[PDB]
């Protein structure tokens, strides 16, 4: 008798948690692994007192997150269930929530049990990771459906959702961003889905974690891309070359397919008007453009490192750009002015030293041979010692 | 329309009476008659110059010169195998070399020579792989006469000094051209432990440089000899050498480190216990590598920049790069060695390696990988080397900034 006076003890204060958190540790010791029965049991009880005592009222809701903070760890889940404790917690929650922290805190401590874990088979079968995937999507869906929906009637009760729902869901990328990036790719291709996404995204990418590198797979990237070649909207737009500035160290692979995009795009943002702004693009794909009313990371870094790497197709492009375009088999989209170009560009290029490059390789054997990329080991242990040095 | 005979004429005139300009004008018109190389024709041209060269030698300065300057201007033409090398090794190369003609013009136009055959874009420009072999042939040759040529003991030095100088030259030359190859001829020779000092000589001078490509070299299992030459032998001189090699070597390895890592500690250790009285730690095993002591009865010149390569740096190396397996070894090395299953050979004090190494600690930033890995996830986990690509794109980006 270990369970039978742990359910003593809910049922005591779901109307201190002192006596019920002994309970539960003295329960684990008795049960270290999770018990299903034990569990099944258990998550019964619980649909029984949420009829006697609901969500309604705030003092109703400390409580609950305290308690099922601390039984949580003792249960076994399902995409069924998390539904169930999404419709009648985690929503209801986050739809207006409650303006004491700690009380939030709990109910991150709650949604990143389900959502960070060591072990996967630690419920059995693949339910540890059904039950994260779901709460992630909900979590995301939710976010996006909240970023655009026109309000009517709070406007600060708004802002308070979307306060919560990006702090938890930035917090899922530093540690989850493949997944997270995975979560926003069919939202991405919904154009006001977009400034909302990167916003988020790039204050992940701005933490600099691991493992930015998985992004590209999910193909987000070829997205951001595209963002950055087509839409109009200077706020997003100036939001999308942050992102690709700020992941572009964590590649130098996916740098061979998407460098003719990457000049384009730096001919784009050095052409940026005043009156006109950006230059519109014309072939679009199947893109569907944003436009801004529908009805200090700035291109100098993006020049640097492209005149790094691959300088002699940089300063080959710029000089006549829509010639190197046939040749290189693609369309300048953009209507755009060279004399510009060849003075803006200019000024940043005096200020970088030359390159040894243009001693060794042409420019067909820059793009092709991959002999250079051994030149990086060399010096980069080099650099990390003088990294290590004090003084 | 004739070709060859009117250059025969050309030639046989020019070795009786030092102008050239027709032997050239003879070799350009041939050159457009015969683009590549004709086979009928080195046959009858050699021929010829046999002939020649019984009636006018090497002997004095003055017929060398004319040999050199005229082999320089027709050797494009000829094809030789790589029994004809040993023709032009006994009768123009080996009398050169052995006693040379002290006149930097006629060096220059045998050196012309030698690194014609030696380095060539082509490898059937000759048929078959006879470019390649004469190549493979000469090279052996010049390294086998560099090594006998430097223990040989007693041609009044200065003779003796004039070989080597100019040995030298052509074996460095030669070397960052084509180290993969160099490399692979010093193996054998380098067993025999009084090559060593002289064979390290050339190869730290290559190594200086920094030219390309010398990511090959360990596949030569040169870079494993050299670790041998650290791990046992006694010989200040050839010591420093070693760990010279060693550390110009690491930035282009970082592969062979997951099978050089050990040893290297091993060293660390050893370069690092080094006493005024008793020098280097001895070898207590050597396996049958065949040291090397200092005098073993009972050049030199060490060159100067190569000074600063001691192993303070061999720790700013394995501080990075492995600073938790590197730190763990340096505390009790015995018990780190058994465990990663290899034994230290050297008696050591420790308290002085604690004494010592602290010191060099202090002068460094702590570690991020303490907050990452344990000692076995740094030791296995291959992703650890991403975050490498990233760090080396930001460190080229801010050389290339003028300020």
């Amino acid at each position: 008798m270990p369970l039978q006076s742990l359910v003593k003890a809910l049922w005591n204060v779901l109307h201190d948690l002192t006596e019920l958190i002994a309970e539960v540790e003295s329960y684990q010791q008795r049960y270290p692994k999770q018990n299903p029965t034990n569990s099944q049991k258990i998550r019964h009880i619980l649909d029984e007192i949420y009829e006697k005592t609901p969500f309604n009222n705030t003092r109703r809701r400390i409580l609950w997150l305290a308690v099922l903070k601390t039984v949580i760890p003792l249960l076994i889940l399902d995409r069924q269930a998390v539904g169930e404790w999404w419709d009648q917690i985690f929503f209801p929650f986050l739809n207006s929530p409650t303006q004491l922290k700690p009380v939030f805190s709990d109910l991150k401590s709650i949604l990143f049990y389900i959502l960070i874990f060591h072990d996967e088979d630690e419920w059995g079968g693949d339910l540890r990771r059904e039950c994260a995937e779901e709460t992630i999507t909900r979590l995301v869906d939710l976010y996006v459906s909240k970023a655009i929906e026109n309000l009517g009637d709070s406007q600060e009760q708004r802002n308070q959702t979307i306060e919560c729902l990006v702090n938890v869901l930035v917090h899922y990328g530093i540690q989850r961003p493949k997944e997270l990036s995975s979560c926003f790719c069919h939202h991405f291709l919904n154009p006001p889905t977009r400034i909302p996404i990167l916003s988020v995204m790039v204050e992940v990418i701005r933490r600099q974690g691991p493992r930015l590198y998985e992004i590209p797979q999910t193909g987000f990237y070829d997205l951001v891309l595209k963002c950055a070649e087509f839409d109009t909207s200077p706020i997003l737009l100036s939001y999308a070359l942050s992102f690709i500035l700020m992941i572009l160290s964590h590649i130098c692979n996916s740098l061979d397919d998407s460098l003719y995009r990457l000049f384009c795009i730096y001919l784009r943002f050095s052409m940026i008007d005043p009156t006109s702004g950006f230059p519109s693009s014309t072939a679009s794909g199947n893109w569907e453009v944003f436009h801004d009313f529908m009805s200090s990371l700035d291109y100098s870094q993006l020049f640097s490192i492209l005149y790094a790497l691959y300088p002699i197709n940089f300063l080959e492009f710029l000089r006549d750009p829509k010639l190197y375009a046939s040749k290189h088999n693609f369309q300048i989209r953009y209507s755009f002015n060279q004399e510009l170009l060849s003075t803006k560009s200019d000024g940043l290029l005096g200020r970088h030293l030359a390159h040894s490059n243009f001693l060794k390789y042409t420019a067909e054997t820059e793009l092709t041979d991959k002999s250079r990329w051994t030149r990086l080991d060399s010096i980069a242990v080099v650099a990390l010692c003088n990294s290590l040095n004090a003084v």
